[PDB]
């Protein structure tokens, strides 16, 4: 009955009640300042390595849907980049806004795009997927900025199973998906450390935000709104907006490649 979302009472503004963490030093998402932002030579290209990736279910977890990727060997990794050692993928889920102008949680220049795709990956080295999200090098999340424009083949996949997951709990077969069908061709990025964006909102997070971003036409952006936040049987709750805004950077530094 209490559990925390993006509507009047359970707002991103009250998490901190729940989750003192939210104000924290290493918070998710943030703007990123593109005349701030930093050029390490340390930095590396992104490595995914998605070929041999395991697709298995499609969920309505009643705050957004999650593609769930086999993570038991290394199938779908992650590595290079800002990283030290290997990546699992887990799964990758999508944020969104109640109309086309505003949507996404990181912002580029205050500037918000419709969506925000964040594909989940945990360091092999804590063994599994939750000992990794309580240490800071134990998460690494690629976000990727959804732009209205042309329609998205690749996302019209998925899009075409909501149908399947309209409510809470709800969950479908959805094999054979491959993840890098939902990556830009350049793969220039800007990273930082920062935190997961829901609750529990712990400080783990190596982001990845690619610069380049791919479309979704607005006829597609209606498909994500019709999701419920609710389980069956419950007053309708559609699925309108899911993003948490900016968060101060507290003299973080966001660092890009290859600038
Ligand atoms: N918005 S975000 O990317 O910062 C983010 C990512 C993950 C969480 C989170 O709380 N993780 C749970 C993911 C999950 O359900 N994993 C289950 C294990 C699994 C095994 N196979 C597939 N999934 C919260 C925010
Ligand atoms: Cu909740
Ligand atoms: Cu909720
Ligand atoms: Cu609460
Ligand atoms: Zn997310």
């Amino acid at each position: 009955s209490h559990h925390w979302g993006y509507g009047k009472h359970n707002g991103p503004e009250h998490w901190h009640k729940d989750f003192p963490i939210a104000n924290g030093e290493r918070q998710s998402p943030v703007d990123i300042d593109t005349k701030a932002v930093v050029q390490d030579p340390a930095l590396k290209p992104l490595a995914l390595v998605y070929g041999e990736a395991t697709s298995r279910r499609m969920v309505n977890n009643g705050h957004s849907f999650n593609v769930e990727y086999d993570d038991s060997q290394d199938k779908a990794v992650l590595k290079d980049g800002p990283l030290t050692g290997t990546y699992r993928l887990v799964q990758f889920h999508f944020h969104w806004g109640s109309s086309d102008d505003q949507g996404s949680e990181h912002t580029v220049d205050r500037k918000k795009y419709a969506a925000e795709l964040h594909l989940v990956h945990w360091n092999t080295k804590y063994g599994d997927f939750g000992t990794a999200a309580q240490q800071p090098d134990g998460l690494a999340v690629v976000g990727v900025f959804l732009k209205v424009g042309d329609a998205n083949p690749a996302l019209q996949k998925v899009l075409d199973a909501l149908d399947s997951i309209k409510t809470k709990g709800k969950s479908t077969d959805f094999p054979n998906f491959d993840p890098g069908s939902l990556l830009p061709n350049v793969l220039d990025y800007w990273t930082y450390p920062g935190s997961l964006t829901t609750p529990p909102l712990l400080e783990s997070v190596t982001w990845i935000v690619l610069k380049e971003p791919i479309s979704v036409s607005s006829q597609q952006m209606l498909k994500f709104r019709t999701l419920n936040f609710n389980a069956e049987g419950e007053p309708e709750l559609l699925m309108l907006a899911n993003w948490r805004p900016a968060q101060p950077l507290k003299n973080r530094q966001v660092r890009g490649f290859p600038k």
